[PDB]
């Protein structure tokens, strides 16, 4: 029974774990505390980068952007590499997926825009996509900082699982802006001890992860079989019994997702 290796998982990371892959043609939904609000961390970034190409030409891509040394606030591989020259929009979205970097998110919320520094536009941007549950109150580092329970800054793996869905298997982007959103997840960095770590090499896999404080750990991806039939599938977790620098552990998302991939296969 899933329930009970869930829980297991549980009791083995002292952990809460969300999972949600949301039903399809012949699979019911599989669902673990999968409505229970979880910090989105950096996974916010795959909707954020969605939402500045929608709002622009695709040869938004081109325009550069310049920042300075005090927009350097958090994990920032590739945008702490080119202060002094800038970054493209392309350059900041393949940053933010890639490598999750937070200047390039945070630079991104901004061209984005509005209120919040742009976190009200984001929120505003999941709306459109019929998602009432999630919402982004901060940027970069402040985001991934919320005491466990408080509602700033939380998405559910239910909430972010039908996003992801109407991003990369649906119609809220045209296909050549879904193309896009689609190689930059596909080409992800920092995801392959987690969703990937469950599923068999034959099974194509793209993701978004997020990490954070009270040893928060997500990861968000779209896979598809070796027969090309696509699932998506949500996992999110914390450790608030180890305080706010308890370890993420990515191997509980990686056990979660080998869980999955059993009833999949
Ligand atoms: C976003 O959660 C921010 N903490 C960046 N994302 C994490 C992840 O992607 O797992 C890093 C790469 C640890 S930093």
């Amino acid at each position: 029974d899933l329930a009970d290796r869930f829980a297991e998982l549980e009791r083995r990371y002292d952990a809460r774990l969300g999972v949600y892959v949301p039903a399809t043609g012949t699979t019911a939904a599989i669902e673990y505390r999968a409505d229970e609000r979880f910090a989105f961390c950096s996974t916010f970034k795959a909707p954020l980068v969605a939402a500045v190409l929608h709002q622009n030409p695709l040869t938004h891509l081109d325009k550069l952007i310049t920042y300075t040394s005090d927009d350097i606030r958090s994990i920032s591989p590739v945008a702490q590499q080119h202060v002094q020259t800038g970054m493209t929009i392309g350059q900041l979205c393949d940053a933010a997926i890639r490598y999750s970097d937070g200047t390039a998110a945070n630079l991104l919320l901004a061209d984005l825009g509005g209120p919040g520094g742009g976190t009200a536009a984001f929120t505003g941007y999941l709306r459109s996509l019929g998602d009432t549950v999630s919402r982004l109150d901060a940027e970069a580092p402040e985001l991934n900082r919320d005491p466990p329970g408080d509602e700033r800054d939380t998405t559910t793996p239910h909430a972010i699982a039908l996003v992801l869905q109407q991003l990369v298997l649906g119609n809220a982007l045209p296909p050549d802006k879904r193309a896009l959103l689609t190689d930059w997840m596909a080409r992800n960095t920092t995801g392959a001890k987690r969703i990937r770590a469950g599923f068999p090499a034959d099974w194509k896999v793209i993701d978004k992860t997020g990490t954070g404080d009270y040893g928060r750990a997500n990861d968000i991806a779209v896979v598809w079989s070796p027969t090309g039939v696509p699932y998506v599938v949500a996992v999110m977790s914390d450790r608030a019994g180890g305080g706010y620098d308890a370890e993420p552990r990515e191997a509980l998302l990686a056990e979660a997702a080998t869980c999955v991939a059993g009833v999949l296969a």
